[PDB]
RNA sequence: ACA
C-alpha cells in the first residue's frame, strides 16, 4: 500500500497552472495524489490591498491566481500544505502565524509547526534567513513598515522544533531556502555548471537556521525551494530535495511513501504541547515572542502527565482534526490565541 | 524575484 505525495517548489501565484500539472499527473500515470506539499513563495493575496505586503521587484507586483480560490471561483482539487517564503502576502501569514487555512484545501503551517497526516509527521519552517532580523520579534497587527522583515526566519524556531524528534522520527521537513552547506553534499560541480552564481557562496549557501534544524531532527526528507532549480543531496540519513518554480520543469516531484493508514490532517501532539508551554513568551499580542523568556526553559517543564492534560484540553476546545475555518484571518489570530491562553491557564503552573 |  503506497501513498503518492506531490512536492512543489515555488508557486509565485500560479495556482491554476500548478493544479493543471498535478491533475495531468494523475490522468497520465493512473496514480492518486494523497496531498500536496509546497515549499513557499505562495503569494496568497486576497485582494489588491494585499499587494503592499508583497516584497518583490516591481516587475513581479502581480495579484496572481490565489484570489480566485479565496473568492471560491476556483476550488483546489487536492489538500495543499505549505510554508511561507520570501514572496508572500506577509500580513496574511502573520495573522496565521499559528497556522490556518487561507482557503479551502490550502493549509498554511504557520511560522513553524509539525502536523500529522496518513501516519506521517511533517515539519515546516517558513521564511528565508537574514542575520540582522533573526533576533527581531513580530509586531502585530501587520504594518506596511515591516514588509521588508516579516518573511525573515527567526532564530527562536530552532528551540521551538528541537525536541520534536524525541518520541518518534520526522518523516518530512519543509523549508524555503536550503539548509546551509547542503549544496556540498550533492553533485555540486554539476549544479555550478547550470547555476554559476552559486559557486562564489561556497558552503555558506543557504540558511544556518535550517542547517541546525536538519542536523537536530534528521528527518527522512528535507525539501526546499527558493533557488529555482532541481537538486538532491544526502546529509547522513536525510534525503535533501530542492525544487524549481511553477512554469518550468523540476518544479513538481512525487514522493512514493508507504501508507500505514489513511488519516485526516491533524495537529501534532508534541507540537501542541510546545505551543501551550511557550504561551508566556507569546502572551503579548502586540509583540512576540518576548525573548526575555528562554524557550528551552519553558519547554523543559514538559512532563508526561502535563502533555496528557494538554492534549485532552486541546481536543476539547480546538480538536485534534485540522478543520477548515472561513473566519477572517484577524479573527482566527485572536481565536487561536484565546484557546492557547485558556489551556495554559487551566494547567495551573 | 536574497538585497
Ligand atoms: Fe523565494
Ligand atoms: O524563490
Ligand atoms: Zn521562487
Amino acid at each position: 500500500q503506497i501513498q503518492h505525495i506531490a512536492i512543489v517548489g515555488c508557486v509565485h501565484g500560479k495556482y491554476r497552472e500548478m493544479y493543471r500539472q498535478l491533475s495531468e499527473y494523475e490522468k497520465s500515470t493512473g496514480k492518486e495524489i494523497s496531498f500536496v506539499i509546497c515549499t513557499g513563495d505562495m503569494q496568497t493575496l486576497r485582494y489588491e490591498a494585499d499587494l503592499v505586503y508583497l516584497k518583490v521587484p516591481p516587475k513581479y507586483k502581480q495579484m496572481g491566481d490565489f484570489h480566485l480560490y479565496y473568492e471560491g471561483k476556483e476550488k483546489a482539487p487536492y489538500l495543499t500544505l505549505f510554508i511561507g517564503g520570501n514572496a508572500e502576502s506577509s500580513n496574511v501569514l502573520l495573522h496565521l502565524y499559528n497556522g490556518g487555512f487561507v482557503c479551502f484545501n490550502m493549509y498554511y503551517l504557520g511560522v513553524c509547526s509539525c502536523i500529522n497526516i496518513n501516519g506521517l509527521r511533517i515539519v515546516g519552517v517558513s521564511g528565508i534567513y537574514k542575520s540582522f532580523d533573526e533576533k527581531k520579534p513580530y509586531t502585530y497587527p501587520p504594518s506596511p513598515n515591516d514588509v521588508v522583515s516579516l518573511f525573515h526566519t527567526r532564530n527562536y524556531v530552532i528551540q521551538m522544533l528541537s525536541n520534536l524528534s524525541q518520541s518518534s522520527q520526522i518523516d518530512i521537513s519543509l523549508s524555503h531556502d536550503w539548509p546551509q552547506g547542503i549544496v556540498m553534499k550533492g553533485n555540486y560541480k554539476q549544479l555550478y555548471r547550470f547555476q554559476p552564481g552559486f559557486k562564489k557562496d561556497g558552503a555558506s549557501l543557504g540558511s544556518p537556521i535550517n542547517k541546525v534544524i536538519l542536523n537536530t531532527l534528521k528527518p527522512k526528507y528535507w525539501i526546499s525551494g527558493h533557488m529555482h532549480c532541481e537538486y538532491h543531496a544526502e546529509e547522513g540519513p536525510t534525503h535533501f530535495i530542492a525544487l524549481g518554480k511553477i512554469g518550468y520543469k523540476n518544479a513538481i516531484s512525487y514522493l512514493d511513501l508507504p501508507l500505514k493508514q489513511k488519516t485526516d490532517l491533524e495537529y501534532d501532539k508534541d507540537w501542541v504541547c510546545n505551543l501551550i508551554m511557550t504561551w508566556p513568551a507569546f502572551s503579548n499580542k502586540a509583540q512576540f515572542p518576548d525573548l526575555s523568556y528562554s524557550i528551552s526553559e519553558l519547554l523543559s517543564k514538559r512532563t508526561k502527565e502535563l502533555d496528557k492534560k494538554i492534549i485532552e484540553l486541546w481536543e476539547k476546545y480546538i480538536g485534534l482534526k485540522i478543520i477548515y475555518d472561513s473566519d477572517t484571518f484577524d479573527i482566527q489570530f485572536t481565536s487561536r490565541r484565546f484557546y492557547i491562553e485558556k489551556i495554559y491557564n487551566e494547567l495551573n503552573i
